[PDB]
Parts: structure tokens; sequence; C-alpha cells
DNA sequence: ATTAGTTA
DNA sequence: TAACTAAT
DNA sequence: ATTAGTTA
DNA sequence: TAACTAAT
């Protein structure tokens, strides 16, 4: 049972994470970038009670605050089935085309498996949950992503922001994956022969024995505890000779 | 009055032409090429009345014969106005679709200007009337543009078809360019220093004295009427030092 | 609720 | 040009 | 009356 | 996809 050997590398047992290492995020804006406010969409009430729970969570764990700021994005309610649970997602198009791109540093799945060597055949998956909000936003970022937020009757004053790196930002996948691979940087090194793939917040660890792939798997759960990152205990595949990867079956160095 | 001194030369006086020195025309068709027959569009009283004339007159003119062919194309009644007078426009698609292709030898416009010396201000422009009816078609391929005729109230049997080159037809201006420049070579050969511009049934005679564009020009026209073409007496641009040919303005070596 | 892009 | 298609 | 091609 | 545009 590795959910008991190691409770700190879990979502499950391991509480929010937060990548302690790495240092809060600062957003250049474009050379000419001014802010833009957009007003809050009208929003039904069952759409409201549906974000409502989420909104609340996210405060309560300080992913979100209250503040007052010349930027505003409006709050879709998307409901990922054909009529039931909302969600609330963020319109951040007007945000992202106002800040500075970044190179794409994230290698594409395709190549990214290309440093698959055959002689590992034992391949360990996991998830990083909620990855994004494990890294901080400088608060000189944070104003740039707020939304309006409100209930009829008492709440919060209008708007509210992130301090961490949201969804949907254009930024949050490269950003994420570079930080990660810093704070992995050191696991690398002192593991020479285990291999470490990482697609943002999807990551493949490979090995030749089952000793190794186990052993190495250890390090690794217990590192990224450590480092404020958090697995799915739920969806995480150990020392498998076979696993689904990227939208991939891997089976014998095939696919 | 160049129309008293050569009156078969021109149309106006000269009777519909008839290039004597020309063969009838073969047209090969496609290796798999098979015949079709479209039968005619239905026609009003009112568009028949105002083609009845044409017909006749070519009937009258030997233009157009009576036949009996497994080929049929339908006639369109065009009425160039806005809702005046119709003309028989012919639609010989699908049989231009299985004739074989030739090499599109006429030049366009701007080429065959290019062939204009500096040196040459005086110029002379025919336009050969009804040129493509001057051209016989050869007894075996004339079932090939055959359509249906009728008159509510005695008339012919069913179709007639062209002993001329037809207008309609993808190979009439490159067949009629090619005849008109066999049967002008000799003239060519005989008036070195003239120069002579074809574009199909359109002339251009270049000269440098007004002498020469005059004793030039009666040799051509005298030529022409002689070789069985005819041009139009009203259109016509004498030894001028400013004409319009091809849809330019030349005037001083320019355009 | 919008929209950048692709298809009909 | 109108419809779709995906995406935030 | 149809149609091959180009634009909306 | 619907409309045009030219052409026979």
């Amino acid at each position: 049972t590795w959910l008991s050997d190691f409770p700190q590398a879990w979502a499950e047992t391991g509480g929010m994470g937060l990548a302690v290492r790495q240092a809060p995020l600062i957003i250049p804006l474009k050379a000419t970038s001014t802010p833009v406010s957009i007003k809050q969409y009208p929003m039904s009430q069952e759409a409201r009670l549906g974000i409502k729970p989420h909104i609340q969570r996210l405060l309560d764990q300080g992913i979100l605050v209250p503040c007052q700021s010349p930027w505003n994005t409006p709050l879709l309610p998307v409901k990922k089935p054909g009529t039931n649970d909302y969600r609330p997602v963020q319109d951040l198009r007007e945000v992202n085309k106002r800040v500075e791109d970044i190179h794409p540093t994230v290698p594409n799945p395709y190549n990214l498996l290309s440093g698959l060597p055959p002689s590992h055949q034992w391949y360990t998956v996991l998830d990083l949950k909620d990855a994004f909000f494990c890294l901080r936003l400088h608060p000189t970022s944070q104003p740039l992503f707020a939304f309006e937020w409100r209930d009829p009757e008492m709440g919060i004053s209008g708007q509210l922001t992130w301090t961490r790196l949201p969804q949907g930002f254009k930024n949050s996948p490269t950003l994420f994956d570079e930080a990660l691979h810093r704070d992995l940087a050191d696991f690398r090194i002192q593991h020479p022969d285990l291999i470490l793939l990482q697609y943002v917040d999807d990551l493949l660890l490979a090995a030749t024995s089952e000793l190794d792939c186990q052993q190495g798997t250890r390090a690794l759960l217990q590192t990224l505890g450590n480092l404020g990152y958090r697995a799915s205990a739920k969806k995480a595949q150990i020392c498998q000779k076979q696993v689904k990867y990227l939208g991939y079956l891997l089976k014998e160095g095939q696919r």
C-alpha cells in the first residue's frame, strides 16, 4: 500500500499542494497592454448554485481571494454532462492577448516518447492533481485574473482573483512544466539510470527491473510530496509493464 | 471612295464570303467519343419568331442545310438587348468536349502588339464580317453541329446543320486564324516592308508613309476580296495615324 | 457568451 | 455567406 | 437552359 | 453552401 508509505505525496491524503521551492510567478504584459474589464454575463440561479461550492472551497483553501481590480473577465457556467453539474470556466482570452508570449517549451507527446529506451520495460505513471494551483502568483500579477462574484443574499463584495497559476491562462502549461523540471532536476541527477518523462502534469517513470521501478517510484513520490506537489492515488499506475500514458498504451517498448 | 475601288472586298457590296482556296475542314473527334444528342429545349413563339429570319437567311445563303444526324445540340434564344430582338446561340459545349483539342496558336493581343515597330505610324484596321462562315466544313464533319428547327405551320423536317465553321465551336478561332495566315502568306512576302497583324478576324496593316499605308491597303483589300473574305466597310479604319485595334488606341507607337 | 478557424 | 467546431 | 468557376 | 458570373 504505497498510499500508506507516502501520505504527503497523494492528493487523497496530503491536502492541496503548494510548490514551496518556487518563487511566486510574475506575469509580464506586452509593451502596449492596458487593462481590459469585461462585465460579467448575467448568470442564472441554477448555474450560480452549481458554481458556488467550487468558489467557496477555493476561497477556504486560499486559492481565491477578494480584490478590487481594473481587470475583469467573465466566468462561464459549463456543465460537463448534457444537463448536470456545473463548473466555473473563466474566459481569459482577452487577458491572454495582453500578456507577453513565452517560448513553448513543452515537447509534443510524440517527441517526448522518442526518449523512451527499449531496455526499460517497467513503467510508473502519475498524474499531478490540481497542478497549476500548486504554483503561486506574485501579488503584482494576481489582479490580472480577476472576475466578478456574488451571492444575491450576502456574500463577497464583487471581484475575486487567483493566488495561484490559473486554468485558462495561455502560459500555465509551459510555466508549470518548466517549474517542475527545475524541482525535479536533482532527482534526475540522483537517479542516472531511471528515465523520467514529464508532460506538464503527467509523469512517466521508467526502469529496467521491478526493483528499480519500485525503489525509484518510492523516491519520486517522496520527492514530489516533499516539494509540495500531489499525485492522484486514484489514477496512479504503479510499477506495471503496461500502462496508459498520454493517450498511448505502453506495452513492450511499443506505442 | 475605297468602297467603289474594291467592291468584292467589302461585305456591303461583295456578298457573303467563302475562302475559295481553303479545303473544307475535317474535325477530328477524341479517341473515345460517341455522338451526343440533346433534345431541343421548348422555345416560346416570341423567341422562335425572333430567330426565324436569321435561320431563313442562313438557309438561303446555303450556310445551313437540312440533315438527319445522331448529334444534336440545343439552340438558345439570346436577346442582346434587355427585352428586344433575339439571335440564335447554339450550345455546342457537349460537342466541344468530344472534339480533339488542337494547339492554341492565336497569340494574345498584348504579345501580338509587341510586333509593332515605332517606324510605322500609319495604320489601317479591317474587321472581317462573318469570318468563320467563310470557311467550309467537310461533309463528314457537318453532322456534328446539328440542331433542331421547326415552324409550327409548315417548315423543315427537323434538324439543320452548318456547312461552314460555326460560332460556338471551341476550335473556330484557331482554325480561322491559321487559314487566313495561309491565305495571306504570299501577300506578306510581296510586301516585306508592310506590317500585317492578324487576330482571328481583326486585321491591322502598318506603314511608314501614307503612300505605303494607302497603296498597301489597296493590295490587301484586293487580295482579301480575291481570296473570298469580306471586310466591314462600316467599321473600316483606313490610313489613319490613330486607330482603335483590339481594344487599344494606337497613337504614336503608343498603346 | 464569444470567437478564431475551418467547412459547407 | 452561412454553419460548424472548439476553446476560454 | 445549363454549367464550369469564382465569391460570398 | 448558396450566389454570382460568364459562356455556349
